[PDB]
């Protein structure tokens, strides 16, 4: 298997003998023009930016820094002047603007954005692919000041808040002198040397005895994971890993495990058999960054550094639950049980014997700390692992690869016409209109016509409003009752921003139509409006907590107010993301593009209200 074969190393600083670093020096136009973009659009009441000045404590001259920060959306514009996630600007002693820390580009998990489906990798990235070990604590940035001072940052701030006895940033500072005088270095060494290559480190600190995340990093592998190392410049230029792991042997730090793969096929192949477990070369990993180069035009043009993440969901979306019932059930709340019901009320029920066999646990859960050894100590009482743990519940979807009905929760011109004719372009599935069937006994009707379609179709969409709780219970029930296999997936429109949905659908039929019975024999645009506030009125949101709706086998939440190809994508990644045999994978943008564009072109429905 592809996970035997490839293991991870801390030991490649020997392949990075003779190789150079990537080195750009600042230009001062160049920087002065990045910072004059960002003050602009930091007074400005798209693009926007947040500024924070920040005193540097260590600095012999008074060096003071300005943390940089977008809206975590903007970036997804192409208008931003840097893409940095982290950004930290300075002045020189002799008024010279400067970059102090850059960060790594803002990246993404594989299909959260255009750039990471696996279909525009393969097509846009070259290898050899870096998979590097994705540690979970907190970042620290590092880089040299002109004064010679040692700048250390949390991702967006640096110094000491009164409001704590060790910020994030002084914990990682107090890491750093401490693995400096372990190899007799200085943090003013380290500075120079940073300073001399232009260069912020980028390093993960874990330290349970600091803050607990997810895994355990005790007193034998507490401290800061260097991972990266960037040019301080606007651009993103980083480097290569071996380079890196020489650098934290060079400097103390601890290194971040590293993968080279040269065929995306087997990235792809190894990160999805790792997905089984969580876990490789025998310890638990909660995730890998991928490094890379990608080009804006497939196959040519220049190359850029680029990265994308990969995830990994279970165990620890379990124990993600599990940390918040245990501080649940200290403070007298009620546990909140999603997923993993029968394993979570046993873990709960330990929970409570330790309580009350040992008082002061929860004193120390009240400080969120002894939590993951709570973890433990229930899976050592289970003798099971995690993973184990986290697949006793299990439904079977791994398997699924038909009798999938999709059900909208929705009002009128949500898009679930135009959703469900671009699926039956884009894959063959099924579609039954309730807005076809006409006189009496129509839900039956409508849902006995939906499982009959299940006999040509593997999927079928279920096309009707389903706004009021009773349909749902309607149809969850009949369907249960006549197809012992068959699972129903509710497509939510969730209408949470209701004076938003109300303006985008009541556009989009004014202006171009809907074959919804009551809308077709609607002869005004009051008559639409009203008829179309009739369905919000009566809308009940899914609640899969609550029955009816807990009984769905899944939930997808979809935006109304979002077009029709954005909701198409989020469908399809999340039908593939539950049921991965059922949509084996997420067909490339072009053909969701011409599938949405086949819909509004062959689904036009006539206005009578015009
Ligand atoms: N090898 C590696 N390469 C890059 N980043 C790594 C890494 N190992 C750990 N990281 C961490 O992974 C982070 C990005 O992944 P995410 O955890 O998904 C960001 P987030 O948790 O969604 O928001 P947050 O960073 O503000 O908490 C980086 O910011 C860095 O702290
Ligand atoms: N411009 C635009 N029009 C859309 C979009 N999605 C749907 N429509 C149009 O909105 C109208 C109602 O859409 P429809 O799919 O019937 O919504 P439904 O009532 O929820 O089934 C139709 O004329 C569609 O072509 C979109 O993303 N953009």
């Amino acid at each position: 298997s592809l996970a035997s074969r490839y293991k991870a190393s801390t030991d490649y600083a020997k392949d990075a003998e003779g190789l150079t670093a990537p080195y750009v020096s600042q230009d001062p136009q160049e920087t002065a023009a990045l910072v004059r973009a960002l003050d602009d659009a930091a007074k400005k009441g798209g693009f926007s930016v947040k500024k924070t000045r920040y005193a540097v404590a260590s600095s012999p001259t008074g060096a003071e820094v300005d943390s940089w920060r977008f809206n975590d959306w903007d970036y997804k514009k192409p208008d931003l002047p840097t893409y940095a996630r982290g950004l930290f600007t300075t002045r020189t002693q002799h008024g010279v603007p400067e970059i102090a820390v850059r960060g790594y580009d803002k990246f993404f998990n594989i299909d959260e954005t255009r750039d990471t489906a696996w279909s525009a990798i393969r097509e846009r990235t070259k290898g050899p692919y870096e998979l590097t070990l994705k540690e979970n604590g907190c970042i620290i940035f590092i880089s040299g000041l002109e004064d010679g001072t040692l700048l250390v940052c949390s991702k967006h701030s640096t110094g000491d808040r009164s409001d704590v006895a060790l910020s994030h940033s002084s914990a990682g500072e107090k890491h750093l002198e401490a693995q400096l005088e372990r190899i007799g270095k200085t943090k003013e060494e380290l500075a120079r040397e940073l300073r001399k290559r232009n260069a912020t480190a980028v390093a993960e600190l874990c330290d349970d005895s600091f803050e607990e995340h997810i895994l355990a990093y005790g007193p034998d592998k507490a401290g800061l994971y260097l991972h990266g190392i960037n040019l301080n410049i606007p651009e993103f230029i980083t480097y290569p890993s071996p380079l890196v792991q020489k650098f934290a042997e060079d400097w103390g730090f601890r290194k971040t495990g590293l993968i080279i793969i040269d065929n995306i096929d087997d990235v792809k192949a190894f990160l999805e058999e790792v997905a089984e477990t969580g876990a490789h070369d025998g310890r638990d990993v909660e995730g890998f960054v991928i490094r890379c180069k990608k080009s804006t035009n497939p196959g040519v043009g220049p190359y850029h550094d680029w990265f994308f993440k990969y995830k990994f969901e279970e165990p620890y979306l379990m124990y993600r639950q599990w940390r918040e019932c245990t501080k649940a059930l200290i403070s007298g709340k009620q546990p909140k049980i999603k997923k993993h019901v029968k394993i979570t009320e046993e873990y709960l029920l330990y929970a409570r014997k330790r309580l009350a066999a040992d008082p002061k646990l929860a004193k120390l859960y009240n400080q969120n700390h002894g939590i993951i050894k709570l973890r433990n100590d229930f899976l050592e009482y289970k003798n099971m692992k995690g993973t184990d743990a986290a697949n006793l519940e299990d439904d079977g979807a791994a398997s699924v690869t038909r009798d999938i009905i999709l059900v909208p929760i929705a009002t009128i011109g949500c898009g679930k016409t135009t959703l469900g004719v671009a699926l039956t372009k884009l894959f063959g599935w099924g579609h039954i209109q309730n807005d076809n069937i006409t006189g009496s006994k129509r839900p039956p009707r409508f849902t006995k016509a939906v499982l009959d379609e299940l006999n040509e179709h593997p999927a079928v969409f279920a096309d009707r409003n389903n706004s009021m709780r009773q349909e749902r219970k309607q149809l969850l029930t009949d369907v249960k009752m006549q197809h012992t296999t068959a699972r129903l997936v509710a497509l939510h429109f969730v209408h949470d921003d209701i004076n938003t949905v109300r303006k985008v659908t009541q556009e989009r039929v004014i202006q171009r139509g809907d074959n919804h019975q009551t809308i077709q024999a609607a002869t005004d645009v009051n008559k639409v409006i009203g008829i179309m506030e009739g369905f919000i009125h009566r809308f009940e949101p899914c609640d899969p907590e609550k029955d009816p709706d807990e009984g769905f086998d899944a939930v997808i939440d979809l935006d109304p107010t979002a077009g029709s190809r954005e909701n198409l994508e989020v469908v399809i990644r999340e039908l593939h993301r539950l049921y991965p045999n059922f949509v084996k994978e997420v067909p490339p943008a072009e053909a969701m593009d011409e599938a949405i564009k086949f819909a509004m072109e062959s689904y036009k429905p006539d206005l009578r209200h015009i």
